[PDB]
Parts: structure tokens; sequence; C-alpha cells
């Protein structure tokens, strides 16, 4: 099966997915390679090729750093890049429905890791179970992420910053022109993204130059606003410094900067991404999205605040343990081989790892908040989970909710509570950060694979509400008497939960802990 | 002039005010001598008498402390006592206009002083010039105060606690009998009183026994809500075995205790008031109103936020300096003979002296919001007083405020700030706790007093708003196209300011502040 496309023809591969058959175009290049000159420069458009292009496998993964935490260990290596590491990353994957779909709604899918790593290769975000059962077509890219995606000198157009968020666009782009030629409708576009690809997500609402890219936007687990997800024009100059030191690239021309580190070696950039910072946090992003006056033109908060982002509709949803995850890779008295009953003194030292640049009466205030009991062995293990997660990922996800609905738009928020009962990581980190990734991508609809029954029904009725997200702006799952999943707004603050046993409306998802971290912690 | 009372004839006496004359009967008993066997306990009703009873003169005050922290000053001289001191001291005072009023509304004034101090006599008090010029009928009591108005052991009759809330609600009942004797209609009688008296007028209205006793109520810097105004059962009984011990009398019959303090002169109870507590404040209130079961019936805070009180219109209002008084009563680097440029290192020790009990990350919070500066010299002596007044006057005022409107009662809420020309104190003392009375009151009407036509006509405003919301239920001064002073709503929360220059509608008085006191501090 062969399609023609604006720059030229590619080749796809039968798949047989549930007794029907998907067609999947793995590695469809998007933009000229970024490397020599162009390494740190914004994508360049691609030039025509003739003959087919071979898209039959997954191409390469852009440079980063792996996790080598726990070697052998499936909970951590299901994230690390399952493809070759290289420059030359900026590929796409597409997947339709065959029969060929008439004018498909288009899921296009934005992975994180921190804005450092990551990979569109992942088992977790395989298209092929969607495009079979929601005939939607599903997209993914690979964007650069690190110092290679977003080391930035503003206004310098050697190394604006963003750079792996304007390769996000320019694949957004591809879709907008080539899409109608897989059988998909680009006017029917809904980004999808966990983490920082939920982050990136929130971004392109804001950006102008994404407004007529996508129609509609999820966000699991992230939004732009979140402590982590935008780094200061301050902290961004003096990292860009700290790296060209590390580097032997100290100059000074600015340009002689940038000159000096295109003639590294990848693996040298590496290498010195993680020290640009005195000290980092398991939640460290040393190079992420920035202010450039391009992608981004002010401070996203005072963005979201006066409504300047695209009017739409959005879903949006955290999990009810995304702080744990990080726990194990630097808390003291936390281990994924045993129970992490920590003590107060544990829990103090916890928080100066996570807290590390914060006032000691700033962290007496977290403390004073999260240990308020109502003892039990595992309060300061639990505590310091919540003080990560609310931090981190949830309160911000319910103020991004808040305030973007507040300009009219309907909004839908979920709190996904199911831990899989194939997660290798121990019951104590609970329904942790990453893992609803795998029930939206309908891997549970495998009946090889494993899961329960109820984890099969759970994962079906997750992809047909954001199926019917995507296709008609409302996540309803309309035949098999579901709960209605109320619109969220800043008054009521109605949000669905996501389970195996009883699903629920409820109310103001940590109306208390959020109170804390939304009004007051941004002051110490 | 001779007016028969229940209990018997009183004599009055003539006075000259204003070129007019008002009747004054000082000094009436309405009363048993709370003297011997009747020490701590309840008020006793009176015999009647034959002849004449002279009501020509002021009675005896109350035991108490007087304030010797500044001999020959009048700013602090002017508080203490005027009158002898004496356990017998249960008298009331009666100012009713001439010639004698058909059916006058009725002021009944309570005087504060912390539950400790205060009379009915002080100059400031004087009832004549409302009598003169609203024509409406001014009463005021001595009720007792310190360990012989409020010790308390809960349910026990010989000591019960609330004796000086019992003293001023059997005045209350004598003015239900025996003012239409006097002219004065009541029907229409409001309780007005300051700080300790004001904190009294809100127990009165949570108060069963005093619901018939009077309608409407004016609530000036205080009310029953602040820090200082209700002893916790627990302080209570503590201070009633650190007072037994100080004095001889710990014993096993709690009933032995009493009959052994009973036998205590006056003078040696007074003595040992002030080291009952540990660490005390300048805003100490060793005994004070209880919990007894009687009077107060629960928690009034519970009571408040239930809606368990009386349902008619208050007015409530704040100085807008009630903090610094207290600063040179034990506050480092202040002085009033000095302008109390203070550093950090002395408003951390201040912080000490006003919260003594209090966490240390308690009082670096009260630091963290209150130094957040907008550098210049008085910017810690300011914050002090700011402290010290939004937390024990403000913010209490403003809470009993909302919840009490919250019922569909109208509710009127002023923010006094006037400087009296004639202040004994200094300049960076400001508009001072105690200093808005003179205005009520009338001084300012006296032109031999010294006092500028500008305050002259504020009083003569304020005079005509507080009468008429005695009268009326609603203080307008409605002839001189004056401000219309709105309602006091939870929602706006509008406020009148009352100033010589240009009377001012304004909104949420001290929002960010009160969120602080009102919401978070009550945790630490
Ligand atoms: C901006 O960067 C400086 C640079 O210091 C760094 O040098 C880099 C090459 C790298 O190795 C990095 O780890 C190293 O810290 C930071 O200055 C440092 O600040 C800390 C304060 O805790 C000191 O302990 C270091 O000795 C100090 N180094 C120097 C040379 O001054 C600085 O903290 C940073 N500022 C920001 C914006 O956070
Ligand atoms: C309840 O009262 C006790 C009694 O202690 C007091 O004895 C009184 C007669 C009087 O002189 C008073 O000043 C004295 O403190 C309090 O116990 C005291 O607590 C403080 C703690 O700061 C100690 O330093 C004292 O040594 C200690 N004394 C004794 C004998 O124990 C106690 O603080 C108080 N509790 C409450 C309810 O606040
Ligand atoms: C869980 O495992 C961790 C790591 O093995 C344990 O934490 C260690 O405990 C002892 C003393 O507390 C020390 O030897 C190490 O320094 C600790 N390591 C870290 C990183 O803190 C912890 O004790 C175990 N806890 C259990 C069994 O509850
Ligand atoms: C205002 O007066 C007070 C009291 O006289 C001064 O505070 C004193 O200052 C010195 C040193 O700071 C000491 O000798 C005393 O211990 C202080 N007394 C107290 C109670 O703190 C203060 O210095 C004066 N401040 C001025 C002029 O700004
Ligand atoms: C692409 O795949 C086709 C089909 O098998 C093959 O014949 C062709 O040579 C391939 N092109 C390459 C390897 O570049
Ligand atoms: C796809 O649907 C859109 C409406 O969203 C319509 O305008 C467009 O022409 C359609 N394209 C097809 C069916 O080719
Ligand atoms: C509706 O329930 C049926 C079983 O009665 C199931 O086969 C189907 O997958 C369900 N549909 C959705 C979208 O959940
Ligand atoms: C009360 O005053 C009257 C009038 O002057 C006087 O004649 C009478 O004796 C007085 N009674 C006393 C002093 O008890
Ligand atoms: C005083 O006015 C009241 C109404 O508040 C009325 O009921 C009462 O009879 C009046 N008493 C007089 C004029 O004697
Ligand atoms: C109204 O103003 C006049 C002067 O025109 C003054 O004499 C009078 O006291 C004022 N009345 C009140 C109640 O303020
Ligand atoms: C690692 C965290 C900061 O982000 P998401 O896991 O991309
Ligand atoms: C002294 C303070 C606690 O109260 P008022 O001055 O009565
Ligand atoms: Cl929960
Ligand atoms: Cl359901
Ligand atoms: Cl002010
Ligand atoms: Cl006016």
């Amino acid at each position: 099966i062969i399609i023609a496309t604006k720059n030229g023809k590619v080749r796809g591969m039968q798949l047989t997915v549930f007794g029907g058959t998907v067609t999947a175009f793995l590695g469809i290049p998007y933009a000229q390679p970024p490397l020599g000159r162009l390494r740190f420069k914004k994508p360049q458009s691609l030039t025509k090729w003739s003959d087919i292009w071979n898209a039959t496998k997954y191409a390469n993964s852009c440079c980063q750093n792996i996790d080598q935490s726990f070697p052998g260990f499936h909970g951590s290596e299901m994230w690390n890049p399952n493809t070759d590491l290289s420059e030359d990353c900026l590929y796409l994957n597409v997947w339709i429905p065959a029969p060929k779909p008439k004018n498909a709604t288009v899921l296009i899918w934005i992975y994180g890791g921190g804005f450092q790593t990551g990979t569109s290769s992942l088992h977790v975000y395989d298209g092929k179970f969607l495009a079979r059962v929601e005939r939607v077509i599903v997209v993914s890219m690979n964007y650069r992420v690190g110092a290679l995606g977003f080391l930035a000198l503003p206004g310098n157009p050697e190394a604006p910053g963003n750079m792996g968020l304007f390769d996000q666009q320019l694949a957004l782009q591809w879709v907008q022109k080539n899409i109608a030629a897989f059988g998909g409708n680009p006017k029917s576009v809904t980004l999808f993204g966990e983490s920082a690809g939920a982050a990136s997500v929130s971004l392109h609402l804001l950006s102008p130059g994404s407004h007529s890219l996508f129609t509609r936007a999820i966000l699991q687990s992230g939004s732009f606003n979140a402590p982590w997800a935008v780094t200061s024009l301050y902290e961004a100059r003096n990292r860009t410094l700290n790296l060209a030191k590390l580097t032997g690239c100290s100059r000074e021309n600015e340009t002689e900067i940038i000159k000096c580190l295109r003639n590294k070696d990848p693996q040298e950039i590496l290498l010195n991404e993680a020290f640009v910072v005195p000290y980092g946090t398991p939640l460290s992003v040393n190079f992420g999205p920035t202010v450039d006056g391009d992608f981004l033109t002010d401070m996203p908060d005072i963005l979201l605040e006066l409504g300047q982002f695209k009017k739409t509709q959005i879903l949006v949803g955290v999990n009810k343990d995304e702080g744990t995850a990080f726990l194990v890779y630097g808390a003291p008295g936390f281990s994924k081989d045993n129970n992490s009953i920590i003590t107060r003194k544990e829990f103090q030292e916890g928080l100066k790892i996570f807290f590390p640049g914060v006032s000691e009466f700033g962290k007496e205030s977290i403390l004073f908040h999260y240990t308020d009991w109502v003892q039990r062995p595992e309060n300061y293990r639990e505590a310091l989970g919540d003080v990560v997660g609310d931090y981190n990922f949830i309160c911000p996800a319910l103020e991004f909710t808040k305030k973007f609905s507040e300009w009219g738009n309907n909004a839908f928020f979920y709190y996904f509570e199911h831990r899989s009962s194939k997660l290798p990581w121990p019951e104590w980190m609970g329904v942790m950060h990453g893992y609803e990734i795998e029930f939206v991508f309908g891997l549970p609809l495998e009946r090889r694979d494993q899961y329960t029954k109820a984890e099969e029904i759970l994962s079906r009725s997750i992809v047909k509400r954001w199926a019917n997200f995507a296709k008609y702006g409302n996540p309803q799952e309309t035949q098999n008497q579901s709960t209605s999943w109320p619109v969220f707004k800043s008054t009521e603050q109605k949000y669905l939960t996501l389970n195996t046993e009883s699903t629920r409306i409820m109310t103001k998802l940590r109306a208390q802990q959020c109170r804390f971290w939304t009004s007051f912690f941004p002051k110490v």
C-alpha cells in the first residue's frame, strides 16, 4: 500500500489486529535531519524525494540520557528508547484503519519524558489498537529533547529555544498538508499527550503558530503551569553558560558559543546536561520550554490568566498517585523493593531532595500542611508522595482547567484511580504517573496480554470516551448505561473517576491541598 | 426631680448642657452588694427601700488593678477609675432629656477594659451630651471585672463564672422594669460598648437570658470571637487553681477553695491575678467569659457559625490603628516618647511578647505575611502594630460581621480613621484603640473643649448615625447630603469610613490580612 504525499511516495505495512487489519506507516521523515549547522536550530522543511520511502519500521529516537537506575527492571526500562538514538530523529508514524477511512478524525500523540527523554516508538504508545477499534487515524512524532531540543539564548536564531516544540509544530503542519491522502480529516485533529507531552499540548493552545493546526486537546498528567514545565529566561542563560563552560565552549561572541557547541559530539552534550544546575531533583527539567518571543510570546501564566489561547474543548486528568514514581529516585528511606516506611526525619530530608532551593520556612509549611494526621506507620511515606504529586501534577492540572474553563469552553476533568494488575512497581506506589497511558492506547483490549477482564472493559470505555472527545468534543460513552461525564466549571468543579468498580461524579478534587500549593506556596 | 422605681424613689440632679438641661441619676443600685458570702456569686436582686435614694454622684467602681505604667500621663490615666474602688460597686447611671421624654429610645453603655478593668464614670462615657442632643436616654452600669467578676469553676454556683456578664444582664432587666418611669421605651433599647464592652454586647446577642432585654446592638472594636475574649474551660480551671495556690487557698473540696477565697482581702485577690498565667501579654485577659452552661450554653464560635443568636440589626466597627496602644506595654524598642523605629530583630522579639505560646513556625508565618515591603525606616514599627490590631480586633470584628449578616439581618460596618487633635499619645500611634469613644459620646460638641471645628462636625454626624441606628435600625444621617451607609453583606462587604475630610464607601477591609488570621493562623 503506497500513498502519495506532498514530498513523495511512502510505503506502509499491514498489521493484523483483533481479526481485522491496520495499515502502519512507521518512520516518515517530516523535516531536514537537524545535523551539523542545523543542530540547535528550528527544524527546516524537507525537500521532495522520488522512489518510495519505506515507512516499515520505527525510526531513530532523539539523543537523550537513559534511566539506568534499575537495569533489567521492566518498570523503568519500558520508558527507555527502543530504537537507535541519533540526531537524525525527526520522524513520525501514521496508523490508519483498513479499509482506508474516508474522512477519519486524527489523534496526534505527544510523548512525555520531562522534555529530556522519550520517543514515539514505545510499546505503550502503539496506535494500532485505536485505529482498529475506533477507526481514527493515530499520528505520533519524535521531537528533540534535552539541550538539543531546548538550549536557549533568547533571540539568537542559532539557539533560539523551544526547538523541540517547533519539531512538534512542523509535524502538526505535516498532518494538515498530508493526512487527507491517508483518508484523514485535517479539520478534525485532536492532540493528546502525557506529562511533558501534556504540557506540550497545553503550550500549543497558547502558541498562535499552532492555532490552525488542530481542533481539540487532551492533557494527561501535565500542563504548562506545572512547576517543572517552563524554564525562566534567567535559568536558561545560566544553564546554556554552564553547558558552555563544561564543554570548553565558554566564549564572548554568543554565536561563537553555539558554533563551538555544534562541534561537540552529541554524547558530550548529553553527559554535561545533568550538571548545568548546582542542585537538581528527580523532577529536574534542565532544558525545557522558554519564553522565546516566537513559539511563546509572553509568560504563559499571563496568557492563561488573560484568556489568550485557542478557544476549544479540553479533556484533562491526573492519576491518583502521581508523586510516588519519583521518591525512589533520590528520597531517603525509599525503595521499590520494600514498603518504604520512612520517619519524620526522612520525610524532612525528602523535602530537601524535592525542594532544594526553598526557604526553611517554605519546607516547614509543607510539613505543617501535610502532617496533620487523622499513628499509622505509612503516614510519612504517603505524605511525601502526595506532596510531590499535588505540587507537580494535580494542583497545576486543576488550576489550568479552572482558568481555561472560565473563558467559556467545555472542559472535562478525570481522576484515574486504577492500578494495573501487571504493574511491576510495588503496591505502596499505587496508581502511578504514566500508567493510564496503556489504558488510553487500548493495550488491555489484547486478550493475550495477561490483563483482567475488568481491565479490558475499563480500557474499552476510556478508548470510546477519548475517541468521542476527539470526533465530537464530548467524552461520553453513550451505549452502555455509563455515567455521564459532566462539564468541569470553576464553581462546581465536577470530575469523573475512572476505575474498574464504579465510576463516580465527584467535586473539588484536592480542594484543601491545592489552596495550599496554588495560593500560598508561590509566595515563599 | 424624683422618680418612683419598682424598688424605691430616686432623686436626680439637673445639669446644664448646651443652653438646655439634662437630668442625671448617677449611682442607682441595681443589685445586692456582692459582699461576704455573695462574693463570686451571680448578682442577687435588690430589696426595696423607703425614703429617697440620692443618685447625685457616681458610685464606687469595682475592684481592679490600675494602669501604673505612665504616672501623671493623661493618655493612660484617663482610663483609670475616677471613683473609689469597692466590691460594693453594682450601680448604674441614667441620663434623661429635659423636659422628660415621652417614650425615648434607650442607649445602654457597656465599658471595656479587657474584662479586668473599667468603670461607667469615666469622662469619655458621660451620657449627658447624647441625652441633650439626640433626646435619647443613656444608661451605663458598673459590672465586676477580674477574678471577682469572672473566676470560674464550671457548674459550681459558688463561682460559676461570667458573674460580670450577669451583672450587665441584671442591669438590662432593671431597664426593662424601670425605664418607662423615666420616660424611656423598654421596647427600643440599644446596647453599645467598646472592646470588652463590645465583646460583652456580642455575647448578649448569644445569651438566651438577654434576648428579650434589648432591641439592637453596636460593637465598637470588639466581639466575642476575638482571641482575647473567651477563656477556655481548660485555662479557667488552671487559673482558678493558680489563684488558690498563690493565696494559700489550695484545698480538696472545690467549695472549700471558694470559701477560703471569700476570706481573702479584695486587695490580695487583685495582687495575685497577674500571675495566674506563666506568660501573659499586654492583651492578657486572665479572668474572662467562659462557657458556663448558663449565660453561655456552648462555645460561642459554634453558636455564631450555626445562627443561634438574636436576629436584629448590628452596627460594627474598628479604628485604623487598633494595635499601637499595646506596643508600649512590653514590646522592645517601643516608647511613647520617641518614634519607635525598631529593627527586624526587635519585631521578631515583639512577636514573642504578643504570641508567647506560639510555635516558631507560627511566628515566622506572621513575619512572612507582614514583612513583604512595597526600605522605609518605620516598616517594622508599622507591621507590629498592624499584626496586633488585625489579629486582636479588626479581623475578628469583620468575621463576626460576615457570619452574623449571613443569617439575614442588616449589618453596618465602619472604619474609624480620625486621630483626635487632642490625642496625648505620639503621632506614630495614629488612630488608636479607644479613641473613637469620645466622638460617639459627643465630647467634641462642647466648644470649650479645645477640639477643631471639623471634629465638632464629625462628632455631630456620628452621634446622629448612632441615634438613628438605635431609634430606627439604620445609621443614616439624612439631612446634610451625607454619604449613605450601605448594608454590609458577606459578598460585597461594603463599609463606611469615618473621618473629617471625605467619607467613603469602600470594600473588603484588610482582605489579605484577615484571610491570613482567619483561615490560616488558627491552624498553627
Ligand atoms: C548559575 O550557575 C553557576 C555556575 O556554577 C556551576 O558551574 C557549572 C559549570 C556546573 O558545574 C554547576 O554544577 C556549578 O554549580 C552557579 O554557581 C554555583 O552556585 C552554588 C550555590 O549553591 C555554589 O555552591 C557553586 O560553588 C557556584 N559556582 C560558581 C562557579 O559560582 C549558580 O548557582 C547558578 N545560578 C542559578 C541561576 O541558579
Ligand atoms: C497551669 O498552671 C501551672 C502552674 O504554674 C504556675 O503556678 C502559679 C501559682 C503561678 O505562679 C504561675 O506563674 C506558675 O507558672 C503552669 O505550670 C508552669 O508551666 C511553665 C511552662 O512554661 C513552667 O515554666 C512552670 O515552672 C510551671 N509550674 C509548675 C508548678 O508546673 C502551667 O503552665 C499552666 N498550664 C496552662 C493551662 O497553661
Ligand atoms: C528500604 O530500603 C532502603 C534502601 O535499601 C533502606 O534505606 C536504607 O536503610 C539503612 C538505614 O536506614 C541504610 O543502610 C541506607 O542508607 C538506607 N538507604 C537509603 C537510600 O535511604 C530502608 O531501610 C528500607 N526500609 C524498610 C525495610 O522499611
Ligand atoms: C525609644 O525609647 C526606647 C526606651 O527608652 C529605646 O529602647 C531602648 O534602647 C536602648 C538600646 O536599644 C536600651 O538601652 C534599652 O534596653 C531599650 N529599651 C527598650 C524597652 O527596648 C529606643 O532605643 C528608643 N528608640 C529611638 C530613639 O528610636
Ligand atoms: C523498499 O521496500 C521495497 C518492497 O519490499 C523494496 O523492494 C525496496 O528495495 C525498498 N527500498 C529500499 C531498501 O531502500
Ligand atoms: C471531511 O469533513 C469536513 C468537515 O469536518 C468537510 O468539510 C470535508 O470536506 C470532508 N472531507 C472529505 C469527506 O473528503
Ligand atoms: C458495551 O458493552 C458490550 C457488552 O454488552 C461490549 O461488548 C462493548 O465493548 C461495550 N462498548 C463500549 C464502547 O464500551
Ligand atoms: C438626699 O438629698 C436630700 C436633698 O438635698 C437631702 O435633704 C437628704 O438628707 C439626702 N439624704 C441623705 C444624705 O442620705
Ligand atoms: C412606646 O412605643 C411603643 C412601640 O415601640 C409602644 O408600644 C408603647 O406603648 C409606647 N409607650 C408609651 C408612649 O407610653
Ligand atoms: C447639618 O448641618 C448643619 C449646618 O448646615 C449643622 O448645624 C447640623 O448640626 C447638621 N446636622 C447633623 C445631624 O449633622
Ligand atoms: Cl485519593
Ligand atoms: Cl460506569
Ligand atoms: Cl489603612
Ligand atoms: Cl459626608
